[PDB]
């Protein structure tokens, strides 16, 4: 069996010529000579099966990859793992090779406001398409959104996604939470469990604020932090979106702050496009229920070059406390298709 940094990565005899690419979020990624379809493959190892929330994640990832078919949507090629439960110690994923990340990118290329354009684009064509299947992916980010020598670009990580519950969303002030943090909508922090698809936008508008400065507007370094990065842009919340929070902790917090004036994205962001700007505006706008939606902002003038309702579409099929030894039957199961003989 090959090994790679002397740990075992046994792939084989499909995939040969074994690369390390990294350390991954948890478990090694490796590219690889797919020795079928004659190009290199990303490929990672999976050992979740002690821990009941990796099993779980890895379940949900798995499961939700598998269901999507979409351009802009990573998908899984192939699943590697034990022929039955027992012997079953890990599980490799391969995908198509993606030689960077919009994460990577940010760190050392200067974007032209074309790539901006585009890339927003596809972010929100594979969004639209994620929202159509009623789920969230809530962890929205450079590092999640991969691209390969064209700029295709593919989300990817849905470990942290739910599907949709908007009438359950309600929470009290300072709730603790698990997504990234700098990409974090203002609510999280206030009366919000990140079930509602403008959580998604949110991730997005900073994306979109990252891509025209090469630096995030909103780098928090602790919980509540983040929501005050937040605050010194937009400003002081207007007396209407206060009405909308009635928690009181959450609101009195709000009340506590001095005046601040909104930061114009124009000064924030000279060499921006007009029309970027305008977008950005909305998918950043504090009250949740005045966020702009996926398919409005598809919609919107910035992206009018490539905007076709036609060719952005839409999932067939919209989905609606295990112990770790069901979860992994139920992996077992979810990864059973890809096993010799059909």
């Amino acid at each position: 069996p090959e090994m790679v940094r002397g740990q075992v990565f046994d792939v084989g005899p499909r995939y040969t010529n074994l690369s390390y690419i990294g350390e991954g979020a948890y478990g090694m990624v490796c590219s690889a000579y797919d020795n079928v379809n004659k190009v290199r493959v990303a490929i990672k190892k999976i050992s979740p099966f002690e821990h009941q929330t990796y099993c779980q994640r890895t379940l949900r990832e798995i499961k939700i990859l598998l269901r999507f078919r979409h351009e802009n949507i990573i998908g899984i090629n192939d699943i590697i793992r034990a022929p039955t439960i027992e012997q079953m110690k890990d599980v490799y994923i391969v995908q198509d090779l993606m030689e960077t990340d919009l994460y990577k990118l940010l760190k050392t290329q200067h974007l032209s406001n074309d790539h901006i354009c585009y890339f927003l684009y596809q972010i929100l064509r594979g969004l639209k398409y994620i929202h159509s299947a009623n789920v969230l992916h809530r962890d929205l980010k450079p590092s999640n959104l991969l691209l390969n020598t064209t700029c295709d670009l593919k989300i990817c990580d849905f470990g942290l996604a739910r599907v949709a519950d908007p009438d359950h969303d309600h929470t009290g002030f300072l709730t603790e939470y698990v997504a990234t943090r700098w990409y974090r909508a203002p609510e999280i922090m206030l009366n919000s469990k990140g079930y509602t698809k403008s959580i998604d936008i949110w991730s997005v508008g900073c994306i979109l604020a990252e891509m025209l400065s090469n630096r995030p507007i909103f780098p928090g370094k602790h919980y509540l932090d983040q929501l005050n990065h937040i605050l010194g842009i937009l400003g002081s919340p207007s007396q209407e979106d206060l009405n909308c929070i009635i928690n009181l902790k959450a609101r009195n917090y709000l009340l506590s702050l001095p005046h601040k004036n909104k930061v114009p994205w124009n000064r924030l962001f000279p060499n921006a496009d007009s029309k970027a700007l305008d977008l950005l505006d909305k998918m950043l706008t504090f009250n949740p229920h005045k966020r702009i939606e996926v398919e409005q902002a598809l919609a919107h003038p910035y992206l009018e070059q490539y905007y076709d309702p036609s060719d952005e579409p839409i999932a067939e099929a919209p989905f609606k406390d295990l112990p770790k030894e069901k979860l992994k039957e139920l992996i077992f199961e979810e990864t059973a298709r890809f096993q010799p003989g059909y």
